[PDB]
């Protein structure tokens, strides 16, 4: 499906002139990226046994997928700022974010996203477990702090929510419990969830853990596997645009159910304040 479609794309700047004719107006993105130690040692057949956070003269990963999803997504940003967030270090646990700048102070545009991402990587102690509640929270409380403004968090991840040991006799984890949770009082906000899958996963169990997220007044949720598709055999550009529309092309049709839903440019009221910690640098 988003194969047929990026065949006729041959640059971002044709998918950001797309979700305009697809209805986007001005959008906000807030980024989250997953610090769990894991990410050591998922990159064994997508990413030549490095960290998937490596860094060197190509990117890893997450700025690949960072400068996608930025540079499609920066033609909506009208202030050009980015909340962004890491998660599953240490100093943060599956309990809370940190904010890449103190005081919370958002990145001004992607390319500062990245060069920030560069400085506090070789800084963190990884850790776990993974949970996407604390970093939806986060998102959930910027965006009632804009009075209802219109988000979409990125969620940069390198596996599933971590499943309780009892997974088998049908018993959710905490971490599952709450991200769920999160996901479905998020659709209560002007807010749009894009989960994108980077390294080895396994990344199998999405779909159905997409097919078991309780009911919504809208559809708030999409998983996107980034290695998937980067790992196919075609153009380099043609990748990056396929990328680009399997990860965005349901933010419009999610957008217009903001405004059909009344979410948009309201405060909801019932949001706790979610206090991201600061950058452990
Ligand atoms: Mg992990
Ligand atoms: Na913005």
């Amino acid at each position: 499906r988003y194969s047929k479609i990026s065949d006729n794309y041959s640059s971002l700047l044709q998918v950001s002139e797309a979700l305009g004719r697809a209805g986007l107006e001005s959008s906000n993105l807030i980024v989250g990226i997953d610090f769990t130690k894991s990410n050591e040692w998922t990159g064994a057949k997508s990413f030549n046994r490095k960290s998937l956070h490596h860094l060197s003269n190509t990117p890893n990963p997450y700025e690949q997928a960072i400068t996608i999803i930025g540079r499609t997504l920066a033609a909506f940003d009208e202030d050009n700022l980015i909340p962004c967030y890491g998660f599953g270090d240490a100093s943060t646990h599956d309990q809370d974010v940190f904010s890449f700048y103190p005081e919370g102070r958002f990145c001004n545009g992607f390319e500062e996203v990245l060069a920030r991402y560069r400085e506090i990587v070789p800084q963190l102690k990884l850790a776990g477990p993974t949970s996407f509640a604390p970093i939806i929270e986060m998102a959930m409380t910027v965006v009632e702090q804009s009075s209802g403004q219109y988000h979409v968090l990125v969620i940069i991840a390198d596996g599933q929510v971590t499943r309780s040991v009892d997974t088998e006799h049908g018993r959710l984890s905490p971490q599952e419990q709450k991200t769920v949770d999160a996901i479905v009082k998020a659709s209560t906000l002007p807010l749009s969830i894009v989960l994108v899958g980077v390294g080895d996963g396994p990344w199998d169990m999405m779909q159905e853990f997409d097919d078991n997220i309780p009911a919504r007044a809208f559809d708030n949720f999409q998983f996107v596997n980034f290695t998937e598709i980067m790992s196919k055999n075609k153009d380099q550009s043609r990748k990056e645009t396929e990328f680009a529309l399997s990860a965005l092309m349901a933010i419009p049709p999610q957008y217009k159910a903001t405004i059909e839903l009344n979410l948009l440019g309201v405060r909801n009221g019932n949001i706790p304040q979610r206090i991201p910690l600061p950058p452990p640098v």
